[PDB]
């Protein structure tokens, strides 16, 4: 249909704009769409864009609006005393401010839906939330409606809410207009999605993104897949990639690396009121906290991840087990058989399962997939699905019968529960992925496993030594290959912190001298250098010029191939902020070639200083461009817990940073 109202170019400098004469005759049924086409760079803490009201003393509570925050959060209410109706709905970190130095043309479609009973809301072509409600108010059916205002709500006779900002087109249609129809609405996105909702993944939240640009100029990205909302472990989550051929403009059909099957991959929406939102599935195995490198020498990909066995996280790890027991130099992992209550088994070579206790090997296998064989033959459990139904979380059993995984709550052969690092390799870019393999335990039998750093690992330039950071309690363990990554060493670099989540990312500055950069507790970035490969590594420095909060965020770092400045140039990637996970940077830093020291110089804010920020990944992309696909809200956040399509991608170019 067409619009019964259609206008724009309007400011709203904290004055409210009346439109009642040009739209309340035309409003008609029940059903209605609001398109709005808005900037707001410099918004007050709460106003409202667009308003419906009786504005007659005493009815202060027969409104519809449609408001913002200084945050970047949306939401709507629709109010209506007569009818005892008090509706307000909303969604963190759902808007754009600034991109380039020019305010953001954001796109927000309003659907109001009487036959269906829900109201739905988009913003730059992202459902950020759709309620569907037992009473209906029409918005056009809100006792003594006498006023349509832009930029305010008026309410007794005066404005509420008011806003700094501009509406450059804003529509009224009287139809709920289909999905379909929605995604026909020309954007003005500054951003684009790789991952998202409802792709071939069905997780329906992503967390902890990277990028790395392959030899080839295909620019890989790993991300979580993360289905039991944003929790980290313990959870169900897998690692998936894709990539992109022509520069980041398009990308492919995300892949599984890594993946367990022992719950469904369901796309479900997970709770966010104060009762449900920690809500966390519990006895799934998962992957957590992805990291690629590229390999000069065999010309393969490899993918690093946290491995966590069935409803393990960080927080109920073993921390004195490594999972493995060692036998002159060789390392076996443990397993409990069910009814045991001690671990008397190992797995051998060729996946024997040996009986520790009389030294004997049993009739049973373990296959490359860390599945479980009888007599040859694979043993199976029966998969679980999740879902709220009863008012709360449950997960049961769904009838379907998957391969047994040691790795499972329903496993006869369990491994120790606590947190491992596996690795996978590709050998057609990312395309497809190996299973999985294990890493050795680095710090004895009875360490659990290191963490592994999110992002990107290190090829060196003038040797093919791959270097993978991973953190753990009071050190960075630097886990090296020198052979493709059929083989690992660890390089021990101490840190002046206990139990920090500490982390890291490296770059090379030169031949042979990698500086890492990394998260710590003291609100300040931290680095160490070192000049031999990674072999040894310098006392910790900090940089004074970029605020984190106590508890820290992660940090991306890549070496620019440009110079800038007639300089060499490394360029950082964090929010910037004492508060919150919030005010975005690209941080560019010119390097002394005296002493290799760093002028950072240049800072380029992504975003408003408000607006969320959190981890993040960099590359340069081989046009010389930088990706940047990054957690646009705050990760910390239990205000912002289970928004979906918020791990976002955008193309700058060198000239926007300085
Ligand atoms: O120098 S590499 O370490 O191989 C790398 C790629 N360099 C090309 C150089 C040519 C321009 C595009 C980027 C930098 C890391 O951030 C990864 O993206 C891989």
């Amino acid at each position: 249909i067409s619009p019964i109202f259609q206008g724009g170019s309007y400011q709203l400098n904290n004055k409210s704009i009346d439109i009642s004469s040009l739209l309340l005759d035309k409003l008609s049924g029940e059903s209605q769409t609001v398109v709005m086409k808005f900037k707001a760079d410099k918004p007050n803490s709460l106003q409202a864009l667009f308003g419906l009201s009786n504005s007659k003393a005493g009815f202060k509570n027969n409104y519809f609006s449609i408001f913002m925050r200084d945050s970047g959060e949306i939401g709507v209410e629709i109010r209506d005393a007569q009818k005892g109706i008090n509706y307000l709905f909303s969604r963190p970190a759902s808007l754009w401010g600034k991109h380039k130095g020019q305010a953001v043309e954001n796109t927000l479609v309003f659907v109001s839906d009487s036959k269906d009973k829900t109201y739905t809301m988009y913003v730059n072509g992202i459902e950020v939330f759709s309620e569907t409600v037992d009473t209906f108010l029409p918005i056009s059916n809100i006792n003594g409606i006498d006023k349509a205002t832009l930029g305010a709500v008026n309410r007794e006779g005066k404005e509420h809410y008011l806003a700094k900002g501009s509406i450059d087109e804003i529509s009224l249609f009287n139809k709920a207009i289909s999905d379909q129809e929605v995604s026909t609405i020309p954007l003005s996105n500054p951003f684009q999605l790789i991952f998202q909702s409802g792709d071939s993944t069905q997780a329906n939240y992503f967390r902890i993104p990277t990028l790395y640009t392959l030899s080839s100029g295909r620019v890989l990205s790993s991300i979580d897949a993360r289905y039991g909302g944003t929790h980290d472990s313990k959870s169900k989550i897998n690692i998936a990639t894709s990539y992109s051929d022509d520069n980041g403009k398009t990308w492919s059909e995300p892949i599984f690396a890594m993946k367990f099957n022992d719950y469904e991959e369901q796309l479900v929406y997970w709770p966010r009121d104060n009762k449900l939102k920690n809500s966390q599935i519990s006895g799934s195995a998962s992957f957590i906290d992805s990291s690629i490198v590229e390999d000069k020498k065999s010309g393969k990909t490899i993918l690093l991840a946290d491995v966590m066995p069935a409803g393990i996280g960080n927080n109920n790890a073993n921390k004195a087990d490594s999972g493995f027991k060692e036998i002159n130099g060789h390392y076996y992992l443990k397993l409990k058989k069910n009814g045991d209550n001690d671990f008397r088994y190992t797995v051998r070579e060729n996946g024997v399962v040996y009986n520790e206790t009389t030294n004997k090997p049993t009739n049973y296998t373990i296959n490359d997939k860390y599945e479980v064989l009888e007599g040859g033959k694979s043993l199976t459990v029966e998969q679980y699905s999740v879902d709220f139904d009863s008012g709360s979380l449950r997960e049961r059993h769904n009838g379907k019968q998957v391969p047994m995984n040691v790795f499972y709550k329903d496993s006869l052969f369990k491994v120790t529960p606590t947190n491992y690092i596996a690795m996978t390799t590709s050998q057609n870019r990312g395309e497809s992925w190996e299973q999985f393999k294990l890493l050795p335990p680095f710090l004895g039998e009875k360490h659990n496993g290191t963490y592994l750093c999110p992002g990107q690992g290190l090829a060196l330039k003038s040797s093919n030594r791959l270097i993978f950071a991973t953190y753990t309690s009071g050190e960075l363990t630097y886990l090296i290959s020198d052979d493709s990554g059929q083989t690992w060493k660890k390089s021990s670099a101490s840190i002046p912190f206990k139990n920090a989540t500490a982390e890291a990312q490296m770059v090379e500055l030169r031949d042979g001298v990698i500086r890492t950069f990394f998260r710590t507790t003291t609100g300040k970035i931290a680095y160490m250098t070192s000049r031999d490969s990674g072999e040894t590594w310098s006392k910790v420095s900090y940089i004074d010029g970029i605020q984190q909060t106590s508890y820290g965020t992660q940090v991306s770092a890549i070496k620019y191939s440009q110079l800038i400045d007639g300089k060499e140039a490394v360029i950082l990637s964090t929010p910037n902020s004492r508060s919150g996970r919030k005010g975005g940077q690209l941080v560019v830093g010119l390097v002394n070639k005296e002493d290799d020291s760093i002028d950072w110089k240049y800072h380029y804010g992504i975003d408003l200083p408000s607006y969320g920020y959190a981890y993040s990944a960099i590359t340069e992309l081989p046009n010389h461009h930088i990706g940047v696909l990054f957690e646009k809200y705050d990760s910390w956040s239990r205000n912002e817990l289970h928004l979906s399509n918020v791990v976002q991608y955008i193309d700058l170019e060198i000239n926007d940073l300085t």
